[PDB]
């Protein structure tokens, strides 16, 4: 006969623990595919267990990093040991960045069905929201992912179209369409 431990009432923090940048607040509105967080469960008896109500849309492991996986809105359930459920729900983002194979900006055109960053703000805007590509699961490999953006009425002219990396936030203009080593970024 041993005594009996008291818990408050389960919570899932408002503040979110963004990977890429230790910064702790809201999930960004805009989105980096495969971008991951940390929720922050409290109260019940400190053990907890993650579920997603859909993973066509983000997916959450047992230690509570949770990975976007698709443009839209979901609910994470934390249950803790005491039987405890509570409900956080994802709002579906304004726009969300896809990084497919690399290619020359036509051929990227076309990948992305015509939805190539319209400026340099579409990309670097993701990287103050989450920040280098490389520091998510997803893109742990790479060094450098250099995206194309959508080229001006004076590029297409000249055959050329500036470019932003979306790990070392370079700038690049005068990029001549047929260069290699460039990923097609579709912004859906």
């Amino acid at each position: 006969a041993t005594e009996v431990t008291f818990f408050d009432e389960l919570k899932i923090d408002n503040k979110v623990d963004i990977i890429g940048n230790n910064v702790r607040g809201e999930l960004p509105n805009i989105w980096l595919q495969y971008g991951q967080f940390k929720l922050k469960a409290s109260g019940g008896d400190g053990t907890y267990s993650w579920y997603s109500e859909n993973t066509s849309i983000a997916t959450v492991d047992a230690s509570g990093k949770v990975t976007l996986n698709g443009k839209g809105s979901v609910v994470i359930k934390a249950t803790s040991g005491d039987k405890q459920t509570v409900s956080y729900t994802i709002k579906a983002p304004s726009y969300m960045i896809k990084v497919d194979k690399q290619a020359y900006y036509a051929d990227a055109m076309s990948i992305c069905k015509n939805l190539l960053p319209s400026t340099q703000t579409v990309l670097s805007d993701i990287y103050d929201s989450w920040g280098a590509a490389n520091k998510y699961s997803h893109y742990s490999s790479m060094n450098s992912i250099t995206a194309w953006i959508k080229q001006t009425s004076s590029e297409q002219r000249s055959g050329v179209s500036s470019t932003y990396n979306l790990i070392t936030q370079y700038p690049l203009p005068g990029v001549n369409v047929n260069t290699p080593n460039v990923y097609a970024v579709c912004v859906e």
